[PDB]
């Protein structure tokens, strides 16, 4: 049951990614965790991501077996991949600065989701909740 409206509750080391990856604050303001909306619209071998925020907006399509894209000179650029194994999804990114590796594993911890991301020395976790 991935396809649905997802609203992040709490986060851990999220700021960590903002520094090591150099993620802007203006965009991170609501994307940090407090006011971040992560939408899931699984479509075939690709999942649509609709992000909702106060004034800012974000979105990124996903495809099992394809690279991630988040190039933003205004904030940061991260390119990786995304794949799902059974009931678990493992996304990834890579910084253009020096091709830094970034890993993310989202598991279904019952009625909630426990996210764990890592990026060269920077590992950030994130507990999820639904609207
Ligand atoms: O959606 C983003 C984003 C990243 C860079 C620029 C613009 C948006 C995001 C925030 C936080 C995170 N992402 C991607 C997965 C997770 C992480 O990095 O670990």
């Amino acid at each position: 049951a991935f396809d649905s409206t997802w609203k992040v509750d709490r986060s851990e080391n999220y700021d960590k990614f903002m520094e090591k990856m150099g993620v802007n604050i203006v965009k991170r303001k609501l994307a940090a965790h407090d006011n971040l909306k992560l939408t899931i619209t699984q479509e075939g071998n690709k999942f649509t991501v609709k992000e909702s925020s106060a004034f800012r907006n974000i979105e990124v399509v996903f495809e099992l077996g394809v690279t991630f894209n988040y190039n933003l000179a205004d904030g940061t650029e991260l390119r990786g991949t995304w794949s799902l194994e059974g009931n678990k999804l493992i996304g990834k990114f890579k910084r253009t600065d020096n091709g830094n590796e970034l890993n993310t594993v989202r598991e279904i911890i019952g009625d909630e989701l426990v996210q764990t991301y890592v990026y060269e020395g920077v590992e950030a976790k994130r507990i999820f909740k639904k609207d």
